[PDB]
DNA sequence: ACGCTATTATCGCTATTAGT
DNA sequence: ACTAATAGCGATAATAGCGT
């Protein structure tokens, strides 16, 4: 089944299965438990979000390859 | 039987005091001279957010190094 | 330093919204 | 309808961190 809804609570509160006061930047829930730096809200749908991560992973992966290449050239 | 993982830093637990929980290192064990030995345990409901935080920080540093190397190569 | 129980977070389970 | 996603309550397992 398709997921068109964009959750209003933060990702962590969702995972922890507890009510999110949904304050921004970070919710009190996360600030309280000390994970405010991990608190964030979804802006796109599950699917758009999945794609985005795939792109970022590939970008990340290729950059590591490139850097290795350059470092290897700076001492060949 | 649940899987409750402690939230404060390893030391404060060990000592049994209240952890201000500040990140990356709490004031509790910054006052006692061990700041950079202060770390927290990984919560399962934080793996993903955590993994995503490394990825971002790393994509960030790699872009700074690629430029730094591209120059040092001339 | 730590024993010890008041404080506090987990996740089975109830409701409810919404894809087909 | 049927029931996959969501929201998240709350009994209570367990950590939290106070006070000896
Ligand atoms: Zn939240
Ligand atoms: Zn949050
Ligand atoms: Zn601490
Ligand atoms: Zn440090
Ligand atoms: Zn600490």
């Amino acid at each position: 089944r398709k997921r068109n809804r964009i959750p209003l609570g933060c990702t962590i509160c969702r995972k922890r299965k507890v009510k999110c006061d949904k304050l921004r930047p970070h919710c009190q829930q996360c600030t309280k438990t000390g994970v405010a730096h991990l608190c964030h809200y979804m802006e796109q749908t599950w699917a758009e979000e999945a794609e985005k991560e795939l792109l970022k992973d590939n970008e990340l992966k290729k950059l590591r390859e490139r850097v290795k290449s350059l470092e290897k050239t700076l001492s060949k």
